[PDB]
């Protein structure tokens, strides 16, 4: 093969940390490769999180991070799509679509109820991506935060 | 120590009584009552490494509970808590059980150096909105679901 979407491994973390650090910069964080790599390795070692990466000609182009959720009402599990990012050079080539296609197949393999996520209301690009992938906008619930 | 009311972490010994309230909570969200199913799933959540249950006991009766679980913020490279489920049985409502449960959840999250406590509640749940606003919670993001 020449392109692949697959689960991340320890061997990928050094290159993946660069993209994870770029993703943090998109949301306003200052670049800090040491901090980004440390936290990426903490999430990678956690049993309930799943990383898929898209590789094209041995370069990581993007990633998706999911984690297990529990629904008390249904008495079943689901997945939360927490982070999705494709590096600018590789955008608009289907990397995010392929990453989400794999996340959907993975969630079906795990008999998940659904994949849920939250994205900024003003993030035009992400809304179009999610709608293309079969996600439905839902405003039944309201989020609240207690800042500590 | 001598006390008559307490908010404390749940133990295996509390699960049989706690399952009654957990079953009522599931019925609040539309599920059919099934004590066996509710208890089985409550025990599965209790056995998740990052889940934290607090229960409120008044005169040896469990009046209510809160269930929190660990969240990871990739942007901040830090952890936070999600307040997933909150419930007080009707006989004990409007006595401060939920306020006391959330007061303890806040102290617990501060002990763990969490960034915040976040939650989602139904947009039509006017009682919960008043509770969360009283406790210091604040109402930018849109939820999407893929039902697989
Ligand atoms: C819940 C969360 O975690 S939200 C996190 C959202 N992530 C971000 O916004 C990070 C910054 N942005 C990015 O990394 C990227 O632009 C992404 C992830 C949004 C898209 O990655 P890409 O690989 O470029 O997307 P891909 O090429 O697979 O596009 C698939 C669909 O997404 C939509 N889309 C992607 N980019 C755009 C864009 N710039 N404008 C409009 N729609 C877009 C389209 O529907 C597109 O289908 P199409 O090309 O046939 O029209
Ligand atoms: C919401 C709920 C947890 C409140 O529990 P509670 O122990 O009765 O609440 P408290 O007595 O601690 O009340 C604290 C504050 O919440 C608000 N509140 C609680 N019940 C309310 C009601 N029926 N109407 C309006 N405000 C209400 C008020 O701000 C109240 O402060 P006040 O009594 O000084 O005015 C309870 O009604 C419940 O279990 N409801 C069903 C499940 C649910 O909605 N859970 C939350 C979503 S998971
Ligand atoms: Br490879
Ligand atoms: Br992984
Ligand atoms: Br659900
Ligand atoms: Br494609
Ligand atoms: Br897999
Ligand atoms: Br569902
Ligand atoms: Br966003
Ligand atoms: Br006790
Ligand atoms: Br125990
Ligand atoms: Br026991
Ligand atoms: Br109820
Ligand atoms: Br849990
Ligand atoms: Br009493
Ligand atoms: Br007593
Ligand atoms: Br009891
Ligand atoms: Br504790
Ligand atoms: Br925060
Ligand atoms: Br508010
Ligand atoms: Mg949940
Ligand atoms: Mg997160
Ligand atoms: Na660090
Ligand atoms: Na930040």
């Amino acid at each position: 093969h020449h392109m692949i979407v697959r689960r991340a491994t320890y061997e990928d973390l050094s290159q993946l940390a660069v993209l994870f650090d770029e993703y943090r910069q998109f949301y306003g964080a200052s670049s800090n490769l040491e901090e980004s790599h440390h936290f990426l390795k903490q999430r990678f070692e956690n049993k309930e999180s799943v990383f898929f990466i898209h590789i094209k000609d041995e370069k990581i182009t993007g990633f998706v991070l999911l984690y297990l959720g529990f629904s008390s009402v249904a008495c079943s599990t689901y997945y939360i799509l927490d982070d999705v990012y494709v590096t600018p050079l590789f955008r608009r080539q289907g990397s995010a679509k392929q990453l989400i296609d794999t996340a959907i197949l993975f969630a079906k393999q795990e008999n998940a109820l659904r994949i849920s996520l939250e994205t900024q209301s003003n993030n035009h690009e992400s809304h179009r991506l999610y709608e293309k992938m079969g996600f439905i906008r839902d405003s039944e619930f309201q989020t609240f935060h207690c800042f500590l």
